[PDB]
C-alpha cells in the first residue's frame, strides 16, 4: 500500500486525477519527482517549450515559417568548383556552416580593403571531408557569381584533424582571429571536438582582386570543458553507452561594451547539471501547467525510446570570457550555460548573439529530431517533411538572465520538406547597418549528401530580413536577397527569389519532380502544406 507524498498529491488532485485510482508503481514513480525550484543551468528548453515549438512548427504561420524560394533560381556556388583539402585536386565541392569576417561588438560585416570575407566548411558530397575554406567578395557586391575562393584555411589534410563551425573577427593589425572548431577522430572515429583559435594573415594581388592566405599563426586551443559547467570528453567517454552526443563547437565570438571577448559555443552541461535517468524526475525540466508536467512524465516513463533519449539529452550554450591576448588566447572565466535542454534535447547549434539597442539576442538553429519527444518530432515530419528550426531569446546582460522570445523561444520553423532543393538549415543571423530592429537570416540551401538529388548540392541560401520588436517577438519580413548575400544594402532586395506553393508556378518552392515525391520512406512531399497565414 503505497502512499502518495504531500506536494505530488497536490500535483494529482489539481490535475483532476482520481488518486485511488493510481498503481502502486505510478505512486512509486510520483514519488521520485523533485520540484525544487531553483534553475542549475541558466534558461531551460523545457519540454514543453519543445511541444509548443513542433506545433508552431506544423501550424506554418507567416510569423515564424522560413518563406518559401523559387527553387529555379538556386544554383551550386561558382566558388565551390575548388581545390578540395583531402584530395588536392579541383572537385566540385558543396558549402555549408559559413560565417562573415565581422566586427566583434556590433556584428557588422568587416570591410577589408573593400573586400567582405566568408569562412566556410566545404568538402565534397557523400566523403567525410569536413574542412573550412576562405571566400571572398568586393564589399556589398550581391552577386553570387562574383565570390572566389582563397581555398582552405589549414591546407591540405585527412579525416583525421577536421575543422567545424566557429566566427571570425579583424585584428587591428588586418589579421584575421578565426574561432573554429577543431575535431580530432583518431580514437575509434569518435569526433573529440575542441574550440580552437588561429590567426590568419592575407595577401592582396590588387591587379586581380585576388585574395590568398599567406600566414597562419598561433593555432591552438581554446577550451575543451572544465566538467562543472561543460562536459568534457573523457567525462562522455565514461557515460556513454553508444547513444549520447558529444559537443563543444560553434564559438560565435562577442565583444561587451568594455572591449572583454567572450565566446558563446554549443556544448552539454558537466556535473552542475548532468544528464542521466535522475533527469526525467525533475519538474523544472517539463515546463508546462502541473497538469501538463504530469501528462508528459507519464508519456516519457511508459515509451522506451523517449525514456531513453531523455536520460541523454543535456544540450547547452555555453559562454566564456577569453583573456586579453587577442592573437594567441586563453580561457579568462567559465560561466553557467545561458541555455540548457537537460531532459529535452542533445542538440543546439550554432549560437549566435547579436547586441540591439542595448539588449543581447541569442539565436541557435536546431533539429528537432534530436529531441527527446519523439512524438512531437515525428509530428512536424509528417507535417512539413522536415523538423528544423532556429530558436532565440533575449537578455539585459550578455552571459546571464536570457528570457526565450515568442513566448516558447521559437523564432523560425521549417516549410518544406528536407529533401527538396529549397530546403534550409544553419541558420545564422547577421545585424544590418542602419535598422537597428532587424537581422538578416542567413543559412545553406539544400541539405548535404545529394539527398535532393545527385548534383544538387549544398550551397549559400537567399537571405531574408527578420523584425525584432521590442516586446519579445520576431516577425519573418518579405524581404528577400541574392543567395549568399551577407550585407543589406540599397540593392540587395530581389523578389524573384520568392518562390510560393504552387505545383506549376515558374517560381514554385519545388524543382519539377519534387511535389509529391516520398520524404521519410513514404510520406508524400507537400502533402501538408499550406500557403503561409
Ligand atoms: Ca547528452
Ligand atoms: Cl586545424
Amino acid at each position: 500500500k503505497a502512499e502518495l507524498k504531500g506536494q505530488v498529491k497536490d500535483i494529482v488532485e489539481e490535475s483532476g486525477v482520481d488518486t485511488s485510482k493510481l498503481t502502486n508503481d505510478q505512486i512509486n514513480e510520483l514519488n521520485k519527482i523533485n520540484f525544487s525550484k531553483e534553475a542549475k543551468s541558466g534558461t531551460q528548453l523545457t519540454y514543453n517549450d519543445f511541444k509548443k515549438i513542433a506545433k508552431t512548427l506544423i501550424e506554418q504561420d507567416a510569423r515564424y515559417a522560413i518563406p518559401f524560394f523559387n527553387a529555379s533560381k538556386i544554383k551550386n556556388m561558382p566558388a565551390a568548383k575548388t581545390l578540395d583539402a583531402q584530395s588536392g585536386k579541383v572537385e566540385d565541392l558543396e558549402i555549408w556552416d559559413s560565417w562573415p569576417v565581422q566586427d566583434a561588438k556590433t556584428g557588422y560585416v568587416s570591410n577589408w580593403n573593400g573586400y567582405q570575407l566568408v569562412i566556410g566548411m566545404m568538402g565534397v558530397p557523400n566523403v567525410n571531408d569536413n574542412h573550412i575554406y576562405l571566400l571572398y567578395n568586393k564589399y556589398g557586391d550581391n552577386d553570387f557569381n562574383h565570390w572566389k575562393n582563397a581555398g582552405p584555411i589549414f591546407g591540405l589534410g585527412t579525416p583525421v584533424i577536421q575543422q567545424w563551425s566557429g566566427s571570425a573577427t579583424l585584428n587591428k593589425d588586418g589579421s584575421i582571429q578565426l574561432y573554429y572548431t577543431k575535431v580530432d577522430t583518431s580514437d575509434n572515429n569518435t569526433n573529440h571536438q575542441k574550440l580552437a583559435s588561429a590567426t590568419v594573415y592575407l595577401n592582396l594581388e590588387k591587379d586581380q582582386d585576388k585574395i590568398s592566405i599567406a600566414h597562419v599563426d598561433n593555432d591552438h586551443i581554446v577550451f575543451e570543458g572544465d566538467g562543472y559547467h561543460y562536459q568534457t570528453y573523457d567525462q562522455w567517454k565514461e557515460t556513454n553507452k553508444g547513444a549520447d552526443n558529444i559537443a563543444m563547437r560553434d564559438a560565435h565570438v562577442i565583444d561587451d561594451d568594455n572591449g572583454n571577448r567572450y565566446l558563446v559555443f554549443e556544448a552539454s552541461t558537466g556535473t552542475e547539471n548532468y544528464q542521466g535517468d535522475d533527469q526525467i524526475y525533475q519538474w523544472l525540466n517539463y515546463g508546462g501547467t502541473n497538469k501538463d508536467n504530469l501528462g508528459d512524465f507519464f508519456q516519457i516513463l511508459s515509451n522506451s525510446d523517449i525514456k531513453d533519449r531523455a536520460k541523454w539529452s543535456n544540450a547547452a550554450i555555453g559562454i566564456i570570457k577569453l583573456n586579453d591576448d587577442v592573437k594567441n588566447p586563453s580561457v579568462a572565466k567559465v560561466y553557467s550555460p545561458l541555455i540548457s535542454a537537460p531532459m529535452v534535447s542533445d542538440e543546439i547549434e550554432r549560437p549566435d548573439v547579436v547586441k540591439l539597442g542595448n539588449k543581447y539576442y541569442l539565436f541557435a538553429a536546431t533539429r528537432l529530431n534530436r529531441g527527446s519527444n519523439d512524438d512531437a518530432w515525428m509530428a512536424t515530419n509528417k507535417a512539413v517533411g522536415d523538423n528544423v528550426a532556429m530558436i532565440g531569446y533575449v537578455s539585459d546582460n550578455l552571459t546571464h538572465g536570457y528570457v526565450p522570445l515568442n513566448e516558447s523561444g521559437v523564432v523560425l520553423t521549417a516549410s518544406v520538406p528536407a529533401n527538396w532543393r529549397t530546403a534550409t538549415y544553419s541558420y545564422y543571423a547577421v545585424p544590418v547597418e542602419g535598422r537597428d530592429d532587424q537581422l538578416l537570416i542567413t543559412s545553406y540551401i539544400t541539405n548535404r549528401g545529394e539527398v535532393a538529388g545527385k548534383g544538387m548540392h549544398a550551397t549559400w541560401a537567399p537571405s531574408f530580413l527578420l523584425q525584432i520588436n521590442p516586446d519579445n517577438t520576431t516577425t519573418v519580413l518579405a524581404k528577400m536577397t541574392n543567395q549568399g548575400d551577407w550585407i543589406w544594402d540599397d540593392s540587395s532586395e530581389n523578389p524573384d527569389m520568392m518562390g510560393v506553393l504552387e505545383k506549376d508556378a515558374p517560381n514554385s518552392a519545388a524543382l519539377p519532380g519534387e511535389w509529391g515525391k516520398p520524404v521519410d520512406w513514404d510520406l508524400i512531399g507537400g502533402y501538408n502544406l499550406k500557403p503561409h497565414q
